[PDB]
């Protein structure tokens, strides 16, 4: 196969040869879950990461594309990326001026964040809990959206898991963002809270402290039918 032979370029200096072998891994990365595993062993996980710290936008834009695909693999596959050193790197991209870089960089993070329990706990320990919370209060809606993926994903498991998001300070963050004239956010925010308020007596009470108690009550009389149902079902859970 041309898996390793293609990776060698990533290390090479020749730009023409590097770039040419910077998109390939991508097209192949998104060739199916089973294919995602082939890329890992191939030795592209680290190679791509190294590109994260590159000036050339064309290079980064690609590095994130290929990395994102692999990040959208299976539970085990995703772990491979976490055990490569792309965690303390991809996150750094979040704090970038370029819109494209931050855009793709976020996608890769969201894809990974959407892992299993053990996988999620790994992200929390890394220290990306608060770092994401701050993003919630950003002007660029594009970044704000993806920012919800991670948070939500993190609170998509056992009660304890959901706690990691509460301790960070998502309770209030969601309560504020909830008050937005945007429909994309009005739903996203809810998707998170609703998930956090789906635990036990300890998890529920934690939500009451937030403030959604109102945002959920007001939604009861919303235009959208689906949103009206989710709000009602979510409210009853609190009571």
């Amino acid at each position: 196969p041309d898996l390793p032979k293609l990776v060698k370029l990533l290390k090479s200096s020749n730009e023409e040869i590097l770039l040419k072998a910077l998109r390939a891994l991508a097209e192949i990365a998104s060739g199916g879950n089973e294919q995602i595993q082939a890329v890992i062993d191939a030795g592209a996980l680290p190679a791509l990461v190294q590109l994260l710290s590159s000036p050339n936008e064309q290079i980064l834009q690609e590095a994130l594309w290929a990395l994102s695909n692999i990040a959208s693999g299976g539970n085990e596959q995703i772990q491979a990326v976490i055990d490569a050193g792309a965690l303390p790197a991809l996150v750094q991209l979040l704090s970038s001026p370029n819109e494209q870089i931050l855009q793709e960089a976020l996608w890769a993070l969201s894809n990974i964040a959407s892992g299993g329990n053990e996988q999620i706990q790994a992200v929390i320990d890394a220290g990306a809990l608060p770092a994401l919370v701050q993003l919630l209060s950003s002007p660029n809606e594009q970044i704000l959206q993806e920012a919800l993926w991670a948070l939500s994903n993190i609170a998509s498991g056992g009660n304890e898991q959901i706690q990691a998001v509460i301790d960070a300070g998502a309770l209030p963050a969601l309560v504020q963002l909830l008050s937005s004239p945007n429909e994309q956010i009005l739903q996203e925010a809810l998707w998170a809270l609703s998930n956090i308020a789906s635990g036990g007596n300890e998890q529920k009470q934690a939500v009451k402290e937030a403030g959604a108690l109102e945002k959920l009550e007001q939604l009861q009389s919303h235009e959208n039918e689906k949103i009206q149902k989710e709000a009602q079902e979510a409210l009853e859970k609190l009571q």
